[PDB]
């Protein structure tokens, strides 16, 4: 069966998105998670969440154990990671109030633990080289943008929509991120640096997230919020996570509407597959 | 009220910009700045200078305690931070002797310590997200440009200026700097493509010093020194002058530094730090 | 010895044997332990020493190879070069899956590595050097393993010299950039579309900082790109490359006797030179 974790980032240090049946402390081979990890149901599928920052939002990007929280996802028999990640936006068409499933990225991350294997004492004997060409999993990026349909959130497809069917707030089909290391936001100098490579938004979470969930054997997905005077912010940053939450419960639903077998094992096969050392 | 602060890069190893009213040897929560500290006045103005690399130039770019070094002016009492850099060019209008305030960079730095905030033991509690559009301070930017004026340097402004205003050696008004890592320099495969990308200079110490200095909630300007990484005697000679222009620019900036009055901006860049406070807010 | 080859093998080489053993030392340098024990051995005259990059299981992830131990390990067995193979991906169509590039430039996008025998910390020798790296290979060693491939009947393309009509598969381009990754994954869509866009001909994970220490070291260095496929299939692409390695091993023997031929007085004595030079403590 299926299992989600969601992994909530900025606006998402402390959501009360389900009855809790309870709080649960665990450990990894690679450290301790973000924070404790509440249990529950979203109908009849099992859910776990995970706030990136801890708490009190006291754990900066860089310094976030992104192998102890997506390894403690896959041993609580997590069979899908969902994640949120607030985002500015590089592009005129994605505004404050949009959401974004996704699609592609670019790396400009340092300093961080970004595979579980190595040679190291502190990780999992062997050499693996993961393909990352499309590094998110497309069926679960699917659903969200499904959940969003559902949820009647408007949908902007760019390649079977035109620039003027573009209809905020709306969830943007595909798009592609620049992950930055911060803590500090960009200089304009690398912002159109990075707007000039063709990258529609800038964050400092993603990676190495998604690719330790592939080494895992875990579908992936990341639903992006654009956030680019400060209580206005706020207050639109708000009215997102009270959509993005609809768009995170209706995906967990609809993701335990489907059969997994044959992704699951696609998943775990390819992990297999890409051990150079074997 | 307001008191100077100097971090001198290569050709300033050993500073002497003033009478030395006294020294101080000092440790930082963050670990031991590159030299002793040396205090004292311009005119009636304070200041305080620090070899970045150290008396012997011992110390490599990615090695340079930043945080250490900015912390200890900031403990002293420093507002600003006017901050030394020998560069190489990327464009054709900036040639060896120039100097370059800048405005704005790109970083290609890593490993290097580059904030006060996190969630490590020796951390600063709280997550600090500055905004860094325009990372420098630009009152003190426009202080160093109008210090070039009154020495009668060369200043050319291709926002406002005809090429023909651009007579070596001068001031360039604004300016892009890539900061690598080194400490070896950069493949003519890497120049090509910072070049393209629009970088008028590249150096290895601006970065993450201009970051730690608004951390810091201090005024931050940096003053470039174009020199040649590729005859040698001649090249030295022109550095050596260069730095002497430098030493004039910054005698002349801190003079001028204490000739106004930093009340708000003082307040504004204080505000800041504690408006970037994630944990907070 | 007057010029001794140091190789390092990447993959494919995990276990060389270029040549019959003569001496396998276990060695130790100030800055820790090679990735493998060092082959010492002869090609003709010629003094040459092997070394696996990744150890003999393949079990050193790019990122975590010792490459100044690998290097100064080489060095201390008395090598003047060092000859380099690796494997990569190719970011633009005239590159194909059995190709090989003597590589004469490249873009490093690789942290956290050690990547320079010098510094303030103690781990290091003391001193600051600043080298040049505008050309960062020895264009002598380079035309050494191209005149290698022409005398083992391999083709050569020269884009700047040739016609496109004549880049022939299998083929040695004569030159080429690298985009070095940390890895230890492949790089999404999204990045190699930038790299190709950038100019690039191909993405590797293990030429920087090995390529940067050997000019550090004083060594003459020169690279071997082996282009392959990361995209039966695999049973295909396994052909290919086992193919590959065969002529890269042809490749660096006759590079050997090649390097072996000639005097390198000059080229060491500027090699050793420039290290000096660029000594910024002085």
């Amino acid at each position: 069966k299926v299992k989600v974790g969601i992994i909530g980032g900025s606006g998402f240090d402390d959501p009360n998105l389900f009855k809790k049946v309870g709080v649960r402390q665990v450990t990894t081979p690679f450290g301790k998670p973000s924070d404790t990890l509440v249990e529950g149901f979203v109908g009849d599928v099992a859910c776990v969440v995970l706030p990136r920052h801890g708490k009190g939002h006291l754990i900066p990007p860089s310094e976030v154990n992104y192998r102890a929280n997506v390894w403690a996802l896959k041993d609580l028999g997590c069979t899908h990671i969902l994640a949120t990640n607030a985002c500015g936006s590089l592009q005129e068409d994605l505004v404050p109030g949009d959401f974004v499933v996704l699609n592609q990225f670019m790396d400009k991350t340092w300093g961080r633990e970004n595979t579980f294997y190595g040679s190291k004492p502190d990780s999992l004997k062997g050499v693996l080289h993961m393909p990352m060409a499309e590094p998110f999993c497309e069926r679960t990026r699917q659903i969200l943008i499904q959940a969003a349909r559902n949820k009647s959130i408007n949908v902007y497809d760019k390649k079977t929509m035109d620039k003027s069917a573009c209809i905020h707030p709306c969830v943007h089909a595909e798009g592609s991120a620049v992950t930055i290391n911060g803590p500090r936001f960009s200089t304009r100098c690398e912002s159109f640096i990075h707007k000039a490579m063709g990258l529609d938004i800038v964050n400092m979470t993603l990676v190495p997230e998604v690719s330790l969930a592939r080494e895992a054997g875990l579908s992936y997905a990341s639903i992006a919020i654009v956030t680019d005077c400060v209580d206005m912010v706020l207050e639109q940053f708000r009215k997102s996570v009270v959509h993005v939450r609809e768009i995170l419960l209706e995906a967990v639903a609809l993701i335990g509407a489907e059969d997994w077998t044959k992704t699951i094992e696609a998943n775990k096969a390819l992990v297999m597959s890409s051990r150079q050392d074997l």
